[PDB]
């Protein structure tokens, strides 16, 4: 599991750093996180960085990222009261998990692309589901797809990933032997199916892009996300 603190307080104009430990080596030897922004839980997280210093370019310059040896640090030059939230670390734990995501830190302050999820609503315990997120706004076909679900008040947990080309597929602990992720790239569409559902599957279930230029999926590298899909496991 990643580590970064829990909570940081911050004056209006002050200066901010948030940093993230415990990600995996990378292939490269080298080491590589992710910052997600959410507001409140259940709503798309914002990435403000991602591959340890990128920057979208709708985020506001204030925002930056560096990373030291296997440490990545977020740095918010001039905070505002707007930039209150709960920031996620991302990163890889392990060649066979590519996407693990922090406890979050909760920020106060002191005083395009379109991911669509389906495929959610109740659901019977023990049954199966199945999530489609039709993608659009970019080329489908170059990218690493995500899937990443949020248990009511809870932090983001990875669900599984694909690559561009379907190979390279690997599943969250909590779902390994359970789950399947597939995509078409004709279609734009990536696909989660989860099976033998219990209460503990409840949650929002986002989709999510990855911007790695070789078509991969990590922790530290998605780019954007969908407004996600509730799920309801009861009976």
């Amino acid at each position: 599991a990643l580590t970064q603190p829990s909570s940081v307080s911050a004056n209006p104009g002050g200066t901010v750093e948030i940093t993230c430990s415990g990600g995996g080596r990378y292939y490269d030897g080298s080491y590589y996180y992710g910052w997600y922004q959410q507001k409140s839980p259940g709503s798309a997280p914002v990435t403000v960085i991602y591959e340890n210093t990128k920057r979208p370019s709708n985020i506001p310059s204030r925002f930056s990222g560096s990373k030291s040896g296997s440490t990545a640090t977020l740095t918010i030059t001039g905070v505002r009261a707007e930039d209150e939230a709960v920031y996620y670390c991302g990163s890889a734990d392990d060649n066979m998990n590519p996407t693990i995501f922090g406890a979050g830190t909760t920020l106060t302050v002191l005083g395009a692309l379109t991911l669509d999820e389906s495929g959610g609503g109740l659901q019977t315990p023990g049954g199966a589901l199945s999530l489609v997120c039709k993608a659009s706004g970019f080329t489908f076909s170059s990218y690493g797809m995500q899937w990443v679900r949020q248990a009511p008040g809870k932090g983001l947990e990875w669900v599984a990933g694909i690559q561009n080309d379907d190979t390279g597929t690997y599943y969250g602990a909590a779902v390994k032997g359970r789950a399947t992720i597939s995509r078409d790239n004709g279609q734009s569409t990536v696909r989660l199916q989860l099976n033998n559902l219990r209460a503990e599957d409840t949650g929002t279930y986002y989709c999510a892009k990855d911007a790695s230029s070789d078509g991969g999926y990590g922790g530290d590298s998605i780019d954007a996300w969908g407004h996600g899909t509730e799920v309801i496991v009861s009976s």
